[PDB]
């Protein structure tokens, strides 16, 4: 299983203002957003591309534009809402599904089959959220589905390897642990209450 | 000189479609606004960071943080606006000042921020080279100049007057046609952004 | 209960080009967004307001600021969730909940897979958004959960309601103020809104 | 003149907090574009539509849309360029023209260095935008430039003015209608508006 570690320095500068605690829903939220934006310069580096002929103000022109239909953006609600938003931004065109556990909430674009798709998991703690998604999303025909995590514990990793070991997983950082609560250690506390201010 | 070529299919699509005649303003300006902010990952890798601590809901972490005042954000009148609007989505703690070729705004204390000065369109390479030594004289060091499309001339204009400066471009064209032109380019920039002409 | 009708030639332009069914998921989701920022100028010019004192860089300066805890926006997905982004470009600081619903198919009745709020919900002004009002069945279980949780003075905003759904919460929740860009005819055997525009769900994330 | 005060508690609100000199370039840029998208809902009530039919997914439906081309935000750089952010956010296909101006620290009077506007003006719907209308020597010039290239019933918009300010432009252009969040005491001796919030252009991108 491929782990892909995000290392620029605004994805670490900002993945140090979200684990402090002291860091309110509005600047937390926002922070939770560009981070994700980021994460996907990375997660979308091998998005293919096609050739094609335009033509500018001043001259036809070669050019590459993806190949394909538009990527899909899963979010596992509630906190992956936040992943989508910020990714919008850059991908805008993108078709967007969402999956709730707890039986089961999902929602996904139509043909993902030929959609290159990312899962978005905040936290990937235990991992269990995320396996069980997968396996969703491979049961409604995805493949190659790349889960986006800001945070992710050993222990969760290991879950996903262990269930899922084509899939690749990129992350802005990986944790010591999870705590007596099943909370990454030492983490940022309960990410979707600290991006809507739900405490 | 130095010049960094950004590699991003999202870049080359996006870029395709600046290109595109049939592209309004609107589509246009957040295009480019979308391209400037790609362009900034690379632009700022090497930003420098430094080590500290924190206390999270659950436990002391270590981190590493940005060092320094904020960085700076140089916009070229007209054009060089959608980029700086694109590119605060990452940092908006950046500091703004701009350059009209005449008229020039700048953060304090501007030697002692990194410094990014934003022209879409590195055509002769004029603009940006006044730009640069106004930056110059004021302090300004390790500045990146970032254009969406440039010609080897204006490259070559930059490299000349001020080889220090480093390049971010997403695309180096074939010449200049006989109006300054970038070719094939995509036209007038502010224009195509903002409804103009 | 008291309706309160927007209008605004920006509200009225716009929803036109929601309804059009060539209006693909990205502009759709951007105009409903444009909308629900629109529709909130109305919703909330009763914020309350109170004196206080700041220092000027030029001089002191006696100014009026909200008074009270945060405001708080409580989206029933997924639909909500668009009203709610654009709203929050007015109001950043406001509260986030969100109320899992969906419709079944048969029945015409919601769903619940989820529910969580900001706290202190009774000390916040509150608004519950859904741009469809059909049935006015989900909306109502919706301003329930609110209700019994200390919500009161809820405005429940929509950018389209039928008769139908407006009696189903002059019925349930009489108390509930219904903010909304327009009244549409009626419902049709599906429960969708003529003319209405479609599902707004899918039509703002492209699924289906 | 024609002047209207908008009169909304998010507008006075985020007003202190624009004033309040520890307010940080992040936050003062972001409530400037709050309050100029809140204003412009009023200065936009005036726009004009047309009746027209579209096809929903579920049955046609007549509704109305905006008439004639895509209206004007005219900014004057630096401070305008905030409001006209803000306002995009609600109309976004509005074609954005720029009038380089500022003000020689001495004369108080304005010195032009640019001006960009966009094709047939005089068919848009225009609204001018400058943050601070103190002295009105900006206001007053960037109007006129408008008037001589075919722009007629502009608008102009401001965050704060001072009654100097209005009186020139009453003086200049009478015909020329006013938008503003707060009409303050006056002008000190260096041409600022007192209480005001300091320099807008300084404050919105860190500069001084």
């Amino acid at each position: 299983m491929r782990i892909t570690l995000v290392d620029h320095p605004l994805v670490q500068h900002k993945l140090a203002h979200l684990r402090d605690k002291r860091t309110g829903p509005k600047d937390f939220r926002e922070l939770a957003e560009e981070v994700a934006m980021l994460m996907a310069y990375e997660a979308m580096r091998d998005l293919e591309l096609e050739e094609t002929t335009v033509e500018t103000p001043i001259a036809p022109a070669r050019v590459k534009v993806l190949s394909g239909k538009k990527l899909a953006l899963v979010a596992i609600l509630r906190a992956g809402l936040v992943m989508v938003e910020g990714i919008l931004k850059l991908v805008p065109h993108a078709r967007v599904g969402h999956i709730g556990l707890y039986q089961y909430y999902i929602k996904l674009p139509p043909d993902i089959a030929e959609r290159r798709a990312f899962l978005l998991d905040p936290m990937l703690a235990t991992g269990g959220s995320a396996s069980l998604a997968l396996s969703l999303l491979k049961e409604r025909g995805a493949t190659g589905v790349k889960l986006m995590a800001i945070l992710a514990a050993p222990e969760g990793l290991e879950r996903i390897a262990k269930d899922h070991p084509d899939t690749e997983v990129v992350v802005a950082a990986i944790d010591e642990r999870l705590n007596d609560h099943g909370y990454i250690v030492p983490g940022l506390g309960d990410a979707g209450d600290r991006i809507y201010g739900t405490k």
